[PDB]
């Protein structure tokens, strides 16, 4: 019950529905890649070089037409990593850059969301990756990455207020996305708010969540919002003289 007759709530839902939407498409776009039955059965059959072009073209257009800075598609059983331009490497569990698919392969789970290192590129992205799948056995992962840059940007555009900013935050308190980028990824909740204030936001069920702290003498305001499809919470900052405009 606080804020509720304020425009508080329903301006933060309002930007939690806008980056839910933003972030749906390459959850979904990628969720095609890799539920594509036609790419699922060439890794199925042993990744046949004369179709190969073929799967690089189509990896292309799922970029461009849906505005990712790579696609991607690895065979487990090679270890064959492919993006948009082919052939790019070969995956190896005794080398600690590739442990995001083994370690995502191994644990079974249906999706992969993570901030790391474009190996063929040397970029910060956040990647989508998904199971592909024939007959239960795993056959490969395939998704897409995000700039981390472009991402920071756009979650910077959601400031409002003179000083109200906005913050992705995984549910254990990393900060994923935020508004300078130098933080995506690498800053704590409890550096942007205070231990308590972090607390209090990351608490809760899937209501507006809500704490005060405060910085040197100046009175703040946190939210939290869950996202939907995301084990995610949208995070603002206000001071409290900006509660009301
Ligand atoms: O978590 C990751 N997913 C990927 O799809 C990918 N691709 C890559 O080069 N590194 C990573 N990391």
């Amino acid at each position: 019950r606080y804020l509720v007759d304020t425009a508080l709530p329903a301006s933060i839902e309002a930007i939690r529905n806008d980056i839910e939407r933003m972030l749906g498409q390459p959850l979904v776009a990628a969720a095609d890649i890799a539920g594509n039955t036609l790419l699922r059965d060439w890794l199925a059959a042993g990744e046949d070089p004369a179709q190969a072009p073929q799967f690089i073209e189509y990896l292309t257009a799922a970029k461009q037409r849906n505005h990712a800075f790579t696609t991607l598609f690895a065979s487990t059983e090679t270890g064959h990593y492919y993006n948009e331009n082919g052939l790019d490497r070969t995956l190896s569990r005794s080398n600690p850059k590739d442990k995001w698919f083994y370690g995502y392969i191994d644990s079974g789970a249906e999706r992969f969301i993570n901030i790391d290192i474009d190996g063929a590129t040397g970029e910060l992205a956040l990647f989508i990756d998904y199971r592909v799948e024939k007959e239960g056995k795993l056959v490969g992962v395939a998704g897409m990455g995000l700039r981390m840059t472009e991402l920071s940007k756009l979650i910077h555009d959601f400031s409002f207020g003179e000083h109200g900013k906005v913050f992705l935050v995984r549910n254990d308190g990393l900060i994923q996305v935020h508004p300078d980028a130098a933080f995506s990824g690498k800053r704590q909740l409890a550096e942007q708010l205070g231990a308590d204030a972090a607390k209090g936001v990351m608490t809760g069920g899937e209501s507006l969540r809500s704490s005060r702290f405060s910085r040197d003498g100046e009175r703040y305001l946190a939210l939290g919002l869950p996202l939907r499809d995301l084990n995610w919470t949208l995070v603002a900052e206000v001071p409290e003289s900006e509660i009301y405009a």
